[PDB]
Formats: structure tokens, C-alpha cells, sequence
């Protein structure tokens, strides 16, 4: 009864991978100019692993889906390395006495609402990536850990309510049987990269990322355009036969000949 906008046709069968993220909350507190000091130094040291961290992507990001992929995500690290964005992040926690946090938050703040002002697919879209370049510096400011998406070990499915444009480019393609979350569907980067590799997939699953924890058996049909949970074996073996012989038929063509 789950019907998605459908993006790929095809039928797979996995577990349900749900991805769980901690929120980030930002301190509210003000610093007294004994602490500036320590802001400077997580801040510009941050800096450091977080240009080198994001510039690996950056590759991954070309030699995984070519050139076309990898400009968008080179002008993104021009942002963060802007010598005009950082005297400006370090005014503000000298000037206005903010933590590293939240005085990056604000620039953040202004960056991201400035290019929703802008009604291009390029300009806007940017809007909500630059946010993530923020976001992933928060993260990192306060120490949280990040999620490894790449070393996943089992062939499951993937879902989650959104995935951001970094994590699809270090997404493994090769243990993730397909991609359903709750995307709207317009210009999802995710539905994007299943249509170039015209794997199954679907993105209006609605709320299914509140409904489903880790582990649950699913099967994406992407015909009926219909997701089952928690499934009977009866209606299993029945799909697994149709669906099953769709791949063996084809594999009779070229088993003898041409025909």
C-alpha cells in the first residue's frame, strides 16, 4: 500500500538498512575571551582534516561517476577554501564572543538563504549542498562521529529519508542491491544516479523511513510500483518463482543461439 514515484522498473529482495544519525545541537553559551583562543585553534585545525577529508570525496566523485560529477563538487571546496569566508567565521567569534559552532552557523546561515533568493535548478540545489558543507563542519567542531557508508559488508538495501550529494558520491554501489527514501523525486541526486545505472529504485516512499527499523525484510517490486512489509513466505515464494523466471527466460536466448 506504500506507492513511491517509481524511478526504476525491476524486482529485488534484501533487508531493510535504515540509516540513524544523532542531531546536532549547536551550544548557545557565550565564551569569555579565555576560551577564543581554543575556538581559533578547533576551527582552523578543523579546517585542516576537513579539506583533506572532503578533497578524497572530491576524487571518488570524478572516478566514480566521471568529470561531469566531479565540477559540481570541486566548487563546493572552494567555498570552504575561500580566504574570505574564513577571516570572516574568525571575526565573529572574536568580535561577537560565538563558539566555532555557532559563529560558523550564522555565515552558513546567510550562504545557504542567499541562494534560494536565486530561482535556478544550479544555484538553488547549491543551496542545500553548501548547507551540508556546513553541516559536516558542525559535526566535526563538536567531535561526533561520522558514518562510514563504504564499509558496508552485507548486500541489503538502502534506506534512508534523504541522502546528501557527499554521501551518494562514496556510496559502494556494489553491496547496495537498490535505493528507496523519501525524496519528493525533483532533481533527487539519488534517483539521478539510479537512472544512469538503471538499477531499481524509489524515492516517494512517504513516511516507510518512520515505520521500518533495521533488519526488516522488504521487496521492491518497481512494477506495481508497491514496497511489501514484513511479508508472508506464501507471498515470497510466489515472487521469487514469477520474478525468477523473467531472468531465466532471457537467459534462454542466448543459451543455444540467437533464438
Amino acid at each position: 500500500m506504500i506507492s513511491g514515484i517509481l524511478a526504476s522498473p525491476g524486482i529485488a529482495f534484501g533487508k531493510a538498512l535504515l540509516l540513524k544519525e544523532d542531531e546536532i545541537v549547536i551550544d548557545r553559551k557565550k565564551i569569555s575571551a579565555d576560551q577564543v583562543d581554543q575556538e581559533v585553534e578547533r576551527f582552523l585545525s578543523g579546517r585542516a582534516k576537513a579539506s583533506a577529508q572532503l578533497e578524497t570525496i572530491k576524487t571518488k566523485a570524478g572516478e566514480t561517476f566521471g568529470e561531469e560529477k566531479e565540477a559540481i563538487f570541486e566548487g563546493h571546496i572552494m567555498l570552504l577554501e575561500d580566504e574570505e569566508l574564513e577571516q570572516e567565521i574568525i571575526a565573529l567569534i572574536k568580535d561577537k564572543h560565538m563558539t566555532a559552532d555557532a559563529a560558523a552557523h550564522e555565515v552558513i546561515e546567510g550562504q545557504a538563504s542567499a541562494l534560494e533568493e536565486l530561482d535556478d535548478e544550479y544555484l538553488k540545489e547549491r543551496a542545500a549542498d553548501v548547507r551540508d558543507i556546513g553541516k559536516r563542519l558542525l559535526r566535526n567542531i563538536l567531535g561526533l562521529k561520522i558514518i562510514d557508508l563504504s564499509a558496508i559488508q552485507d548486500e541489503v538495501i538502502l534506506v534512508a529519508a534523504d541522502l546528501t550529494p557527499s554521501e551518494t558520491a562514496q556510496l559502494n554501489l556494489k553491496k547496495v542491491l537498490g535505493f528507496i527514501t523519501d525524496a519528493g523525486g525533483r532533481t533527487s541526486h539519488t534517483s539521478i544516479m539510479a537512472r544512469s545505472l538503471e538499477l531499481p529504485a524509489i524515492v516517494g516512499t512517504g513516511s516507510v523511513t518512520s515505520q521500518v527499523k533495521n533488519d526488516d525484510y522488504l521487496i521492491l517490486d518497481a512494477v506495481n510500483n508497491q514496497v511489501y512489509v514484513n511479508p508472508t513466505n506464501e507471498v515470497i515464494d510466489k515472487m521469487r518463482a514469477v520474478q525468477e523466471q523473467v531472468a531465466s527466460e532471457k537467459a534462454e536466448l542466448a543459451k543455444l543461439k540467437d533464438r
